[PDB]
């Protein structure tokens, strides 16, 4: 049934996002398919963490996150490909709320503060209580990501 | 902050799906754009159901829910927009596991046994084990939702 699962999934487009977070000062973060809003009143967003690989555990272990929203396909492929002591080192970045990382190639990121984790099956679900949010840039081809490619949305 | 999510979110893209269940005999279902594959040990899906609007009650009450694949913008449009009553009044269907409705213009189905429900702020993650998927059709072209409109991916 795994296999059902990733053959679907593989042609059903999602949106990516990159969500970081100070972990103990280690910079981290990752590609993401699967950021949502989740509550309105009060205002919550989440992803959902692979504990098979311990994807889990900095956002667990830290009091805020943030999502980066971009439109740098090299972004993604370095947040879902390369060693994780790399990531920072090849990219702009300032830090905000609790040190999180904040890509300058972002055209909008959300502040929050980790709200609950709860570990459902392999995965844990990953919520965050909106803080603040920013639109940096107003011109941006939003990506969607199906079937290990990046597209843009036609016309 | 209820603002600043839909603004940003507004310009995040998200595949869409329609959830069905049969529930206690009434056949039901609604568009969502926060479908995603949860888990894969064990094979869990989840959907965010509002629960100011009593999305969470039919599936909650229900022991299984189908998640319908279909690129058909007026089947979104009748499952987000048209009164309860009417929507199994309009379109093609038949039942499967539980009584679930399944739609025919569906090009690929999933049925799953509800799993858990979890309550955060105004929704509730409704998660259910994948029992079975289809690949009905090999020939659709996937929708994206974003800002009000389904587009297709470019190329
Ligand atoms: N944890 C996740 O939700 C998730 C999502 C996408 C990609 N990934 C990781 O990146 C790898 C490369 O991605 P790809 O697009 O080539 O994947 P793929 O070809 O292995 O799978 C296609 C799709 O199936 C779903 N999926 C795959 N692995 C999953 C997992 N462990 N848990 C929940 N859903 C999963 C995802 O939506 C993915 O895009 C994946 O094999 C996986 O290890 C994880
Ligand atoms: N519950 C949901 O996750 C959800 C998602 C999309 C749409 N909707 C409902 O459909 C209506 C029409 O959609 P639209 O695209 O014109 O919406 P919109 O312009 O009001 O909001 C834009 C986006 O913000 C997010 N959002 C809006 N309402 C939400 C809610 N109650 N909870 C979590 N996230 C929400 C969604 O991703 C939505 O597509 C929305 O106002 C909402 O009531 C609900
Ligand atoms: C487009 C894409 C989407 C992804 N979505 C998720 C996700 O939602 N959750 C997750 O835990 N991993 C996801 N992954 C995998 C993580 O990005 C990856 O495990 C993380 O960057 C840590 O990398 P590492 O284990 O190789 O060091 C995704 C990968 C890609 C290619
Ligand atoms: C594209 C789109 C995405 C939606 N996603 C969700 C969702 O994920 N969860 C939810 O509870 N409602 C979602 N809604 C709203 C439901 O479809 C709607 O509340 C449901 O069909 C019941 O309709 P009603 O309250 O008008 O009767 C979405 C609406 C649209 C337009």
């Amino acid at each position: 049934m795994a296999e059902v699962i990733k053959s679907i999934m593989r042609k059903f487009p999602l949106g990516v996002a990159i969500v970081t977070t100070n972990w103990k000062g280690e910079l981290v973060g990752m590609t993401v398919n699967t950021f949502n809003s989740l509550s309105l009143n009060p205002p919550l967003v989440s992803f959902f963490a692979d504990r098979m690989k311990g994807n889990d555990i900095p956002y667990k272990e830290s009091k805020y996150f943030v999502v980066n929203f971009t439109d740098n396909e090299e972004l993604f492929n370095i947040f879902a490909l390369k060693p994780v002591k790399e990531r920072f080192r090849e990219i702009k970045y300032k830090e905000g709320i609790g040190g999180c990382p904040i890509l300058y190639d972002s055209y909008a990121y959300i502040e929050a503060k980790l709200y609950d984790t709860i570990d459902v099956g392999d995965h844990s679900i990953i919520v965050g209580e909106v803080i603040d949010g920013y639109q940096i840039r107003d011109n941006f081809t939003p990506l969607v990501y199906m079937n290990r490619k990046y597209y843009k949305l036609s016309s």
